[PDB]
Parts: C-alpha cells; sequence; structure tokens
C-alpha cells in the first residue's frame, strides 16, 4: 500500500486543519492524503501495525511513543541540522529512544498557575507567599488556591522545585535504578504541601471536579491547571489570567511536560513521503496554523509559530512553565511511579503515613506497584 | 433455576464426577451437566458478570482468591462435623479474607523420584548428593536432574532453611513483607549455586532435558510432580516416588496445589451444590468414582486418602505436601515467580551473586523485570 499517505491523529485535535494541509500536499505532489481520527487509536496503533499494516503516521503524546519503539513499530527519522534549528531543542529531547530520534515534537502542554484578576490582579510569585494570601482572602469570604490534590501529576511541579526527580536523565537516557522521589528536595515540597493541608488553606480530598468548580464560580483565587480547562473557565466568564508557576525555595515548579508529536510507521513503504509532508507542509507557518485555525494546538515546538502564538500570554506562560519543566519520560516503568507516588501523596496528606515513609515507599516499590 | 452445572477441567475424570451427578438426579431429580469449556478459568471471571457462568467450578484453588476479591465466589457453610472429614490443612487453601469460599477436593506437590535399578536407597540428605553425583559420574551417570529454569522445582530447597515468599499472617498475605532474601533463603539457594559450580547439576537444565534423561535411565533422581508419572510408567524405568531430601536437617518444603470447588455468588442453586458436594461427592463412592475416570492423585477427605496412600507413590505426595506450604492465593504471586525465576537463573549464571539476586526479587525496585513491557 505504497504511494500515499494515511495519518492517524485524536479527535479532540484540528483534523480538518490537518486535512488542509493533506489537500495542499496533494495538489503539489499528486500524492493522495487521508487524515482519520479513529476512537482508541493508541491501543489499536500497536494491534495493526505490529502485523505491518496501519497509518503511516500518528500523531499522539511523546510519552506514549517509547512504548511503540521498544516493540520497533516506528521508523528512525532523519532531519537534517537545519530542520532541527527550527525547534526548540528542549523538545527533541522528547522524541528520542535509544538515542535515536523517533518522532517530531508538534505541540507543547503543561501546568501553568491560573488566576482569577478581579479576587488578585496581582498573584503570588512564590508558594511561601500563599498562606497569608490565604488569610487575606479567608476574610473576604474566598480562598487563595485550590487544585487536583488526587492525581500526583498536579502536585508534582512542587515536589521536583527544590530537587525532587523521578528518573534520573542524562546522555538522553533514564536511568531506573536512580530515584529521586524520596530526596530531600521531594521531602520539602512533599511537607509544604501537608503543611499547607494541615493549616487549613487546602482540603485533602479536593479533586479536579471540585478545583475547577470553586475556580469557575469565583469563590478561589488561584487553580493549577492546564490549557485544556481554558474553555470551561472561558464559558463561566471569570477574567482569568495565566501566568508562570510559583517558586518554592526560590527555585523554579518543575510541571512534567507533554510533547504533541508525530511518528513515522516503521512499516510503512511511504517513509519518504512522510518526512517531506511533516517537514515541509506541517511544520511550517502556514501548516501549524491551518491545523490551529481548526483548534488550537497550543504552545508549539516550531520557534517562528510559537513566536507569534505567543503575543497570547496565556500561551507564552504554558511555554514558560514547560521550559521550567521537565519531560515527561517516555520509559513503560511511569505508570508504575505514578500508581506508587499517588498513594505517597494520599497518605502523606491524611495522615496515615508520614512525608519521609510515604516518600520512601514510592522510592523503593516493592510489589506494589503490581495491581489488583 | 432447579439445576447444576458444573464446569471442570478436561484434565480431570469429568465422565467419574456425570457418574456421581446422575445418583444425584435418582435421588432428588435434579438434572446434573459436568461441562468442560476450554479456558474456563478465564471464561468464569467473565461470565459470572452477565449473572450466567456454572453453579459449580473445580479449580487450583490459588485462581480462587482473585475470584474471591471480585466477589464472584459464595461463603461455603460446612458444619464442625463435615469440616472434621477432610484434612485441616486443606481447608487453609480455601481461605479468602477469614471464610471459607471452596471445598477442597485434592492436593499436589514435588516428590523426590529415583530409578530403583541406580539407587535402590535414595538419599534422605541434600547434603549427600555431590558424593553420590561423584560415584555415578565415574558410572557414566549422574545423581540428579530437575528442571531448573522454573523456580516452582527450585523453591522447595530454597525454603527448606527459611526461605518464605509473602508472610502469611490473620488470614492474609502481606505482599509488604517478602521472605526470599532472609538467611535461609540465601543458604539453599547458595547450595544449589554451589551444585552448579561443582558440575553437579548443569545451569541449562529444562523440563525437557530432565525428564528425557530420568525416563531413558540416565540420572538416577528427579524432582517432579503427579503429572509425570505416566510419562515414567511408559519408559518402563523401576521408579520410586518419596520425600525430597532434607537441607541443613530441615525438610524441603514444595508448594501445595488444592483442586477445589468453589459455588458461583450468583447461583439460584446454592443449597442444592452444597448438597451435592458434601454428601455426593466428598464421600468415599464420590471420590472413587472420578478417581477411578482419572486419579486425584492424594486427596483431602481422610477416610479415602487412607486407602489411596496404600499406594507408596500417593503417600509420598501426600508426606510432601504436608511438609510444604499452601500455594499463596494473591494475584502477586505471578510477579513474585517471575522476579524470582530472574533471580535463580542469573545466580546460577554469575550475572549476580546469591544475596544481590535474592535482595532484587524481596524488594523489586524499577529497575525489576516485573515493571518491564518488553
Ligand atoms: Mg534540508
Amino acid at each position: 500500500e505504497e504511494g500515499k499517505l494515511v495519518i492517524w491523529i485524536n479527535g479532540d485535535k484540528g483534523y480538518n486543519g490537518l486535512a488542509e494541509v493533506g489537500k495542499k500536499f496533494e495538489k503539489d505532489t499528486g500524492i493522495k492524503v487521508t487524515v482519520e481520527h479513529p476512537d482508541k487509536l493508541e491501543e489499536k496503533f500497536p494491534q495493526v501495525a505490529a502485523t505491518g499494516d496501519g497509518p503511516d503516521i500518528i500523531f499522539w503524546a511523546h510519552d506514549r511513543f517509547g512504548g511503540y519503539a521498544q516493540s520497533g513499530l516506528l521508523a528512525e527519522i532523519t532531519p537534517d541540522k537545519a530542520f532541527q534549528d527550527k525547534l526548540y531543542p528542549f523538545t527533541w529531547d522528547a522524541v528520542r529512544y535509544n538515542g535515536k530520534l523517533i518522532a517530531y515534537p508538534i505541540a507543547v502542554e503543561a501546568l501553568s498557575l491560573i488566576y482569577n484578576k478581579d479576587l488578585l490582579p496581582n498573584p503570588p510569585k512564590t508558594w511561601e507567599e500563599i498562606p497569608a494570601l490565604d488569610r487575606e482572602l479567608k476574610a473576604k469570604g474566598k480562598s487563595a488556591l485550590m487544585f487536583n490534590l488526587q492525581e500526583p501529576y498536579f502536585t508534582w511541579p512542587l515536589i521536583a522545585a527544590d530537587g525532587g526527580y523521578a528518573f534520573k536523565y542524562e546522555n538522553g537516557k533514564y536511568d531506573i535504578k536512580d530515584v529521586g522521589v524520596d530526596n530531600a528536595g521531594a521531602k520539602a515540597g512533599l511537607t509544604f504541601l501537608v503543611d499547607l493541608i494541615k493549616n487549613k488553606h487546602m482540603n485533602a480530598d479536593t479533586d479536579y471536579s471540585i478545583a475547577e468548580a470553586a475556580f469557575n464560580k469565583g469563590e478561589t483565587a488561584m487553580t493549577i491547571n492546564g490549557p485544556w480547562a481554558w474553555s470551561n473557565i472561558d464559558t463561566s466568564k471569570v477574567n482569568y489570567g495565566v501566568t508562570v508557576l510559583p517558586t518554592f525555595k526560590g527555585q523554579p515548579s518543575k510541571p512534567f511536560v507533554g510533547v504533541l508529536s508525530a511518528g513515522i510507521n516503521a512499516a510503512s513503504p511511504n517513509k519518504e513521503l512522510a518526512k517531506e509532508f511533516l517537514e515541509n507542509y506541517l511544520l511550517t507557518d502556514e501548516g501549524l496554523e491551518a491545523v490551529n485555525k481548526d483548534k488550537p494546538l497550543g504552545a508549539v515546538a516550531l520557534k517562528s509559530y510559537e513566536e507569534e502564538l505567543a503575543k497570547d500570554p496565556r500561551i507564552a506562560a504554558t511555554m514558560e512553565n514547560a521550559q521550567k519543566g521537565e519531560i515527561m519520560p517516555n520509559i513503560p516503568q511511569m505508570s508504575a511511579f505514578w500508581y506508587a507516588v499517588r498513594t505517597a501523596v494520599i497518605n502523606a496528606a491524611s495522615g496515615r503515613q508520614t512525608v519521609d515513609e510515604a516518600l520512601k515507599d514510592a522510592a523503593d516499590p516493592g510489589y506494589d506497584s503490581i495491581i489488583y
């Protein structure tokens, strides 16, 4: 099935805009490009490719692609130095597996601090400031901060700020023997979170929908969330802004970064066409804008178009928190790690475990991450 | 509803079971249907959610803990008089969170199997085995070959001096407390690693190799379970089945598998199923019927086991089972086996020392084979 391009992308992306780029590529080359948005595409792709079928190009979060590459399902991509120079260097980091590039970065996503400009026109630059801020707001019938404490993705930026990390990352490789989740930095960040809860500035039970409800009805001055939340805040009419996360111990909060990426199916007989399409049609200002026009990509990896889009301070902030954070590791071990950390944060925040006990357990999981 | 549907595996005496079912019909008018679907153990948890599934399911006890965790088995209710009819240790196999969730039927474990021609008096101790091997090597033979690749076979020696899997207390297994790197576990694995270094055994021996050598009269001894007997019968080798060797004067401790009969939580026939199992199956004539069709080996019923154990091979199965431990009925055991399997391969091959291989199996880290996909 040579001579064409079949592309899979998720249904919450601008697939109709990507279809217009496919139509331009066909006008110029005569090669037909078909864009599909299957349900469950990231589960379906290894099922169909592993028997040398599937699309020629697949778009998904970079972290799943480690999995695919481990199974030999993705081609090494081959952009020259001049092409790689057009994207932010930290993005190339996300699409490396065994020192080889395995996908093109497209867009970048990370948490930011979202604030209610009517309640809080000058938001805090530091975590250490938030308790006093909370006191002032509580006197007005409001609170300083609510965010999801049930999922450790949302709490991680504070945990990593003073030096906590998941898996040491050096020379383009994760050392899974070297876990940083119980080091002195991680303990200090988590102890700060636990103290906030002990001191009634936050509630251990708060989850994604409680925090979103409070922010969007103007009951709390701040929340921590990502660009997937903006359109709900737009519906609410809150006058919000989006900014840099606070520092802790004078160091930046470090959210994990998700890189929407495009990989080439190892079994495609159309690898050269895929490279030309991605490098010369999609990853240019005109190509990304065709997609963005349809549904906003957020912050993008291509520097020239990101600079254009970053006139929107919300998008500038996303990129700013992303460059201060770290790439989500693309290794299969992350899912056991996230399960152990999630228990750790819940147990420390409830009083069930101390911070030191909780985190030692996350670093040294034993059999704890084999469910059920 | 007003019937019983039973699932049992095709390798068991299902025709013998269907005959017990007929006897139940004659007495009660209740039709009993015995089915042997393929992968019944994977099907059961699927269909006991479409309300469907058999009234009774026969399977190894260790898969039952998973079913009980999901609420798929009823609590069974034998009186104490009935409980007294079965070996006490078999009831321990079918407890989940304090509650009895199946009736035990039969018991299986590894024994030491020996060629009476080469070795009329088998060693009582592992410690004896190197001098024995030297004697046989001088004759073109070997003392001992068994499957070294699967740690179910090496476990009896590891556990002899103190090795344990998950600590077991107040009727549950504690997945946070692992006993495979204690001094006992290190002593026995070191013994086994030394037998390899000293060339009494070969690190590459697997199930096939060991079976072919014992069955061709090439090695005096092997370690295997009742499922291997019929191939040895065919080979015509003159064999005995006996107690495993002791290590540091303590019995080897193999893991025990108990075939058990569970009642579906969603059955409207739980009372019929209880009278069927208690008063028709778990009797001398009920078990006899099944056993005639395919042998049960060692059974849980005290009165019938006394009869079967005048076969010394079945006596040895039960002896070794009573010296061993019930296989943990938790889903973590597959991971435990994957981690121990690697540790023994690595210790055996010098890729790791015993101390480090077992440390890794007791407390797996993110580097562990259990958290890989590959
Ligand atoms: Mg070029």
